[PDB]
């Protein structure tokens, strides 16, 4: 086992608990009717609280549990957990966590004896819960055990299906919640594991507190069934259409909690799954495109003061465009057309960057995008998912760049260890607590948990839920860089400044 | 266009500045078990930055002649009189398209409402702009540069015709012809030699006197412009690896020897640069040739000049080494990239990088010779990677564009980051005795410039990292505390938390 | 110059009339019930008369005189005809004709004397127009003379347009036909330069005869104004969207002179040019995929006994993937998906291949094909067009294939060129006549025409419109190789075999 | 299944087709002033086809323990024995995919309605099929072929476990390892040579009692599987090129002497060879070496026994040969051709080729080694043509695939061609004396076999055309005569006429 000791006076230890200072510093900025920006720094002090006793096993209950990824991360796990080797043509493999931040990336502890960088494992630092102590469960508008799910899937490789046919075969996810109007009309005969059922086994929208009440039920007994205290609810069902925010329904959190007590139609099973993860006190994350976090909803995550983070997962194809698009710009360089294409075979941003640079997207030289996307259906592919990007920026003197991305993987493999990421993430903050410190004050206030909304899982959301007033950053590199820096101040460790002074220097 | 920081670690005189800096870090040390010991470390420093920047600045290229040569110069021309061209899209107005110093921005911080606040790179402190160069040059070809743009094919043809005028005036220097590092396909370009002899014909003897030449030369072009401040950069062909040997180029002293014997290891780029740090000059290599002798590397700290870092950083490089990284911050082992242009990490990650799994990767660099696509190149980079559970990824990247157009910026960048750091001194003081010591200048190679540079130059006993994000953060950081600003956390404290 | 003298009797000269005998082979198929192929030979007897004296000027009217193939194709010809160099960053270049099959292109003549194939122009067999002898005009819904069309193209080196600048300004074409509800609705205000106007200047889709009346006004004005005899339509304006057929309307040719006269609403502005055309006896080409060859029409250029061709033109992509998925085939390989993509800036097949073969092909084993076509509206890419298509096909054992075709190019400087060679070629049919022969009967028969709709201009249309009870054939390099042979056997020379028996045996 | 054509060229005697058929063509000369005068020329033939194709047909690969011959039995196996196996897309039905004997169709001519009538490429005439192949070989590595076929990795687990008893009983033949002709790091492999000394060490002294062991070799392998017909091909680790020289194989003469003196210009495949048509079997070459030197060519033809034509043509290559075809068949000028792979007709147009424009064209090959990433190669080629008026076009073509899996088709196509070439001869009568001469076979190189392999072999003074789509007319037209129907026109004049 890897370990990391901080030798550091800013933090002390007190049963299980690790207590940190902190100065958080950064500065606010003005400017002048004449062009001119007036900086002014900013410091405030803080105390960390990491509880070090991670959960034994950690409960998870994933939404879509039959679908692609669903299957293939109980498939991870239980491979995994039992070192189920597997056949090949390349042979017999051991399996792993590949793609997974949390479980393969490294961070730079410092330098070492000669002056050279020292990395550890991301998790190596602070106490974070192995997935191979995921306990995990789920619902889904299908009955299909695990292993047919698996084999619908077509995913992981047959040989491992066939080593994991046992096991993955009891594992049939709870009925769910099915609103027809909400998704893509194929998926109606896919529906024969649904909990709204009116009095005659006909899928009915009416009764959603009923509804409401059940998903919060299955959490209760989820947990008591497998003796867990912790539990995280993760969406990674098929996308619902967007639903319309209008005040009255769901602009509050009593208008949510009516509108469901109500029936009412802008209510879907998202929002009813993510208000019932709230009200039993979980963590709820979405996976998916869709806006179930609506501005009722959020307060009511405020109010439980529960955790919530969502909408979309990022994976590959928009990774690799964030931080070729960033590199772009880091670079003064003007991209103009950007052609995107996708097309899978299973059941399945730059508006911030184009602001963050003035000289090139101004008034005078324009400050626009032809960004078109494309995702079509070509199912003669199985899961294996192309993804051509091609970039055509502009040169100074006239010339341009032409540059393409051409992707091609299993995407639900990119997935899942993305999903065991915000897991592990997610869970890990359910454990740090801060209290603000006032400079001529000892020990003043009580510990807090982070805003609700925990931003700090964007590096794998496409679209980054913020609070009120605040304007997403989808930096990628960046969004990193808060991960191991916040990791780093947790353990009394500086910023990365990468200013190597005892080299830049004499 | 700038900015005032009110901080109390920065005072300014008359045209000097003065910052104070604790510059944190950490000793890490892994235990018989395995066991990362980390020992933080805080040294404090005073940087001094002359406030007064020079009003032009001169630039001597080795190979003004060339494609990024001649390319320099019309920018510059271009930009600084603002002469717009003729384009089948229409009329264009010049600019520094690529240039990060004149078309990046940086974060300042956060406004009212919590949201970033972005200004250009050079609105901090004041930077020299390249609207402000005096360029002048060596080659062993002589044609005008507007010859040597025609030959260049890199710029629009109605912008070449409007510089006609003015670049026809310029023409490169004689320079120093070493037929025996080069190619001798490079022959009939040699026709603006200054190492002659008394048959008129090319020669490889009286090394020390070819020196002397390109010193005069340096003094003629202050002197005949009127200037203070020159910086030389080299972007000439490619010289083939000469050997360091004992008693030859170990050292300054037997460096200044072996030139004057006219030894077979003292090549062109060996004198420009020993001439250069001679006069004092900063002198920025942009060629893979090592230059940069080990003995080369005592005269520019004896006399204390600026040297640079092989290698002009290609825009593929530039991709390869932002992506190839971004696969292992995400946990992905790249078990192969087979790369391959042509034109007319496994440190950082050992969980993947290990004797358990596969320490290796499949690497292979490929730059071929196809006359026809002219100055425009294309580059292909294609990434095998495993993923979990026997799957796999392949990536490719496609690129192509006119290359000069890209290597231009990147050396106007390097300039004016050079021409920077020379109006920049710091001071190591100690919290336990104030203002005690004097100031010293930025070690004699400026490895804030590896970002421009393929094969970052060092200091020996250190790895340089390569990993550009990195490269450009430790830069605008440098930007940052020269003017009290801390190092960006990106922890956005007062959203995350309550 | 270049000639060929082919020393044969099967071909005398009276009266710059070419005649040539040729004896057709070809054989008819027959299948058993219970699976068999009883092939029966087949023969038949022909002269062809070739009409050597070819027009000295060529008249051409293009619909979309204005657009981007419209006015590259007068600058080419002109810059061609006068040999006006022109300055780029490469240097001054010579104008060419490159692209141009008709003009660029060689066949094999036989072999020399160290038995080595030998290879003569396209155009130097039987005498071709050089498109040098074009004397090009036409109509469009715009009036900007050609240089502000190539202004606003921005498809030819800013140089070239400023040394055509002086004659392309006079170039101005004349006023056409515009019916809105027939094209995207971004063509209206550029609509500025039409025939039909109500009593006070406002586009009237009434009295559609008085329209047919100009065009073919026009074409006889165009005619005399230039002391031209011959003179071939060509459109190569915006696709108008389809018209439906429907029985009483179109059917037939009564049908649909009818309709014309009553202004019915199935009558399209190239319905009128392509009615005016025949009626006035001059070819008239589709260059693009709308469907105004409906059988009604079709009568009408039987009955006239008039030259047609068409729906659409094939550059690029759509070539360079008819060689790539018949080349598949040949060797017996299954592509199954194929992802093809587009998207430019200006202002604008399988089935048969996959019926060939049926080991391939079949019940148990399979036949579709998940081709899924796109072409996005990048507009800041000028006429630059980026065009991906990448097959994922079949192999024995499991195995799969998967090939990409990135293509960029100028399209319209591919598009004029093959413009040309359909000009080229029809006019060069206009020229052929043959006589069937009775080989018990001298010269029985009087010489005919081609049928009507001409199919040896295939090999440039994309969806090559067959006479009826014909299933057409896209195969690219049979639709060359049927023109070859084709000036192969005018000259009399044997259609090549490939067998090389002077090498292949002793 | 089966075609019957009526027509009076062909009478049938007792499994003997006679057919009769007028070659035509025509002699071109570009006289002084550059005007083609050309005259037709007619040849009549007549053809003799064997109907009785052997009932078994025995091949025999060197190399049979690597990809290609791993994979090569364990289709014939897989096919002949309609083993299914298990994939992530579920079971698959075995197949010959990718083999035009097998899976391509022919264009018999016109139904009722004037439509095209297909009928599969094999079901015209008789040919053999590859379930009926009874396949071994030799190979200086002696791992069974179930283990080679683990060692390959480009065959389905499954399937190759479903395989796995009956590929275990083949173990390939010890070889004639002359480890100068390859790389010295093929010494591992070497673990199964006849080549041995009384030290049991490999040796390069004995070659001809190396090349009487290998006739010895095939002489068991007919009578102990019982078979009248059998065919070798190379398909092992290329060899390095020999030197042409007089005296030593510039005849059959000096050939077998200079076998027998153990001259260092005699390779394996030189002994394969030799040994092949010695015993009076067809040998194929499906690699790039020039083993069939002038020298062993005359042994053929005394012998009168075929021989194939330099190595198996890559998918990568026919896609090359097929498309920059197509470009030069619209009138497109490819000024250059910048390709490259990597893995685990300036002839033709002269109007755009010639001393005026550019008769030259930029190209380059380059295969490197990434061991990662299997039997997956990888093969990119980019195309940079001139349109008109100052234009340019931009095509790349990247492919993906298993090579073996594309091989082996194209090796049992050639197996199956030559079997087939096998019993055709001919006879060249004249209109001046019916049935007047004897019936002489196939030229001992049968250049019908050129369009799966590379580098087309040829009978001196011509050039061999490597365009695929002519190479694969050839081949259709031949079947189409063999049995009266005429070449291919695409005139249609059905339709096209009245």
């Amino acid at each position: 086992i890897t370990s990391v000791k901080v030798v550091t006076d800013k933090c002390t230890y007190k049963d299980n608990e690790l207590l940190t200072k902190y100065s958080y510093e950064n500065a606010v900025v003005t400017k002048t009717a004449s062009g001119r920006f007036d900086v002014t720094p900013t410091v405030q002090d803080y105390v960390f609280k990491l509880d070090l006793k991670k959960p034994e096993k950690l409960g998870i209950m994933l939404i879509g549990l039959g679908g692609n990824n669903g299957s293939t991360l109980v498939a991870s796990v239980l491979a995994n957990k039992h070192n189920v080797e597997f056949q090949t043509k390349e042979g017999v493999k051991q399996p792993n966590y590949f793609g997974s931040m949390t479980q393969c990336s490294t961070l730079k502890l410092g330098i070492d004896a000669e002056g050279n960088d020292v990395y550890a494992p991301f998790n190596s630092l602070l106490p974070m819960v192995s997935p191979n102590d995921f306990v995990v469960s789920g619902w889904d508008i299908n009955n299909a055990d695990l292993y047919e799910a698996m084999q619908r899937s077509q995913v992981l490789e047959y040989d491992l299906q066939q080593r994991l046919k046992a096991k993955m075969s009891l594992v049939k996810p709870l009925p769910s919640i099915y609103y027809p109007d909400f998704i893509a009309a194929n998926q109606d005969e896919r529906a024969n594991n649904c909990i709204n059922l009116d009095e005659k086994g006909n899928v009915t929208t009416r009764g959603k507190w009923t509804h409401l009440q059940r998903i919060r039920r299955d959490i209760q007994n989820f947990k008591e069934e497998n003796a867990l205290d912790k539990v995280i609810v993760l969406w990674t069902a098929n996308t619902e259409r967007y639903v319309e925010v209008s005040p009255g329904v769901n602009d509050t959190m009593e208008n949510l909690l009516q509108s469901i007590k109500n029936d009412h139609e802008e209510i879907a099973p998202s929002t009813i799954f993510a208000a019932a993860s709230i009200l039993e006190g979980v963590p709820y994350i979405n996976g998916s495109p869709q806006n179930t976090f609506v501005p009722g909803l959020v307060q009511l995550a405020e109010h439980e003061g529960t955790f919530i983070a969502g909408d979309d997962l990022k994976s590959g194809q928009t990774k690799l465009k964030s931080v070729l698009a960033q590199f772009l710009v880091d670079a003064g360089i003007k991209p103009v057309s950007i052609a995107s294409y996708n097309h899978l075979g299973n059941n399945d941003v730059i508006d911030d960057i184009i602001a963050s640079n003035d000289i090139l997207y101004n008034d005078k030289l324009g400050k626009k995008v032809d960004h078109c996307i494309v995702i079509k259906y070509m199912k003669p592919v199985g899961d294996s998912k192309v993804a051509m990007d091609e970039y055509y920026s502009e040169l100074m003197l006239g010339g341009h760049n032409r540059i393409s991305i051409h992707n091609v993987c299993e995407d639900s493999l990119l997935a899942t260890p993305l999903i065991i990421d915000l897991l592990v993430m997610t869970e890990f903050c359910t454990r740090v607590s801060y209290k603000k410190v006032d400079p001529v004050k000892e020990d003043a206030g009580k510990f807090e948990n982070f805003y609700p909304v925990l931003t700090f899982l964007s590096y794998w959301l496409k679209a980054p839920l913020t609070r009120p007033g605040f304007h997403p950053v989808n930096g990628l590199n960046k969004q990193r860089t808060a991960l191991e820096n916040f990791l780093r101040l947790l353990i009394g460790l500086p910023s990365q400044n990468e200013l190597r002074f005892e080299e830049r220097l004499l």
